[PDB]
């Protein structure tokens, strides 16, 4: 008698794609140094301002998967003298990564800009070395990190995900790995519908790559941009996701109550209210309490939100 099975810890049950996940590898105390491999302005040169994507090797050391962050130690010192603390961002590429061979991680990167009270144009430290980095220079990653915006299981789920500027990029992972991947245990078949807002055109990221996913998937891939400074509904409002998102309430509602729906978001701080809003007064319609139902949502792990 060598064996025994020692009783199970009770454990929640889990709909996202959570097994074998990997967290916490690489501290800041010593990140794993990878190398830029490239850094493109993906923004025109008229946006209000720069959003960068770009490439590090990795040589498969960082195990992350859709929906994870990796944190960045940018070079330099602060004020007092002090090597600068890690900024988190959201994985922009696939497990398997740009290059397919699960050894490169890709970030998208807003170049932080603005004036203080004192007038002076400040620069953030982290998103402008990022923006800056040339091919070929180091660049201090730690992680992976997250867990809340892991993909469901379920292969024929429907994804809604809504999301403002850089917060399109742990879409634009979960959609490289659903319509530019073929995985024998991951064929997607439900129904992904992206909302992202966005200020002018200029400022639309990876429009052509979405565009190219609505052309291979034209019947499960549905896409809404949301142009702030753009457009307009019938009376006159500025189209942000919340308004353009008005224009499919009863058919977001019913997919909101079937039970294999997930709603994800990321990017903006604010977003999360004028959604709320607009869903409160459907529910309401409907005879349901908004603050409730999404209570259910949320412990269902079916509204799933990640904003900064
Ligand atoms: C989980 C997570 C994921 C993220 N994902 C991304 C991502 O994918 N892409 C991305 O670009 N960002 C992302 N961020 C934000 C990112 O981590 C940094 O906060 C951002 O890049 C700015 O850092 P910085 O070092 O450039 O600026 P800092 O040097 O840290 O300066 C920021 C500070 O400046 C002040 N400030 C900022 N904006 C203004 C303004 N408009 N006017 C006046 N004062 C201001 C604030 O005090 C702020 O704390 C994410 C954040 C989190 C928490
Ligand atoms: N995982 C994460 O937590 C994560 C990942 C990525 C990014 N982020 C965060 O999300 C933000 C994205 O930054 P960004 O500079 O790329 O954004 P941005 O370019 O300034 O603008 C995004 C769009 O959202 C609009 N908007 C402003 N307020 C809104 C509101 N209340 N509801 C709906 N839309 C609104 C803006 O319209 P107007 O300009 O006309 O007002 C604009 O069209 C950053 O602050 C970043 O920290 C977080």
């Amino acid at each position: 008698q060598v064996t025994t099975e020692a009783p199970a810890k009770v454990v929640k049950h889990s709909k996202k794609q959570d097994e074998n996940i990997v967290v916490n590898k690489f501290k800041p105390k010593e990140p794993y140094v990878g190398r830029c491999l490239l850094n493109t302005k993906i923004t025109g040169d008229d946006a209000p301002g720069e959003t960068w994507h770009m490439v590090f090797s990795t040589e498969g050391e960082v195990p992350y998967r859709e929906g994870q962050s990796i944190g960045i130690v940018p070079d330099g010192i602060d004020k007092n003298g002090k090597p600068h603390k890690l900024r988190l961002y959201s994985i922009a590429s696939s497990a398997i990564g740009d290059f397919g061979d699960s050894k490169t991680v890709s970030l998208c990167v807003k170049r932080l800009v603005y004036t203080n009270d004192a007038g002076e144009v400040v620069k953030g430290v982290c998103s402008n070395f990022l923006c800056d980095l040339k091919p070929g220079s180091e660049v201090k990653i730690t992680g992976p990190v997250g867990k809340e915006m892991l993909m469901p299981k379920d292969p024929n789920a429907t994804v809604i995900m809504l999301g403002t500027g850089t917060g399109i990029a742990p879409f634009r992972s979960f959609l490289w790995k659903m319509f530019f991947e073929k995985h024998e245990d991951y064929q997607f078949n439900g129904l992904a519908w992206l909302f992202l807002g966005v200020p002018t055109s200029s400022s639309l990221l990876y429009k052509e790559e979405f565009e190219k996913m609505k052309e291979k998937a034209p019947e499960n891939f549905r896409l809404d941009f949301a142009v702030s400074r753009e457009q307009v509904n019938d009376k006159g409002e500025k189209m942000y996701i919340q308004t353009r998102m008005a224009q499919y309430a009863e058919e977001l509602w019913e997919l909101l109550k079937k039970d294999n729906t997930f709603v994800y978001m990321c990017g903006l701080k604010g977003m999360e209210k004028g959604i709320d809003d607009i869903m409160v007064s459907l529910a309401a319609k409907d005879g349901i309490d908004w603050i409730e139902y999404k209570r259910t949502l949320k412990k269902a792990e079916q509204w799933n939100v990640e904003v900064w």
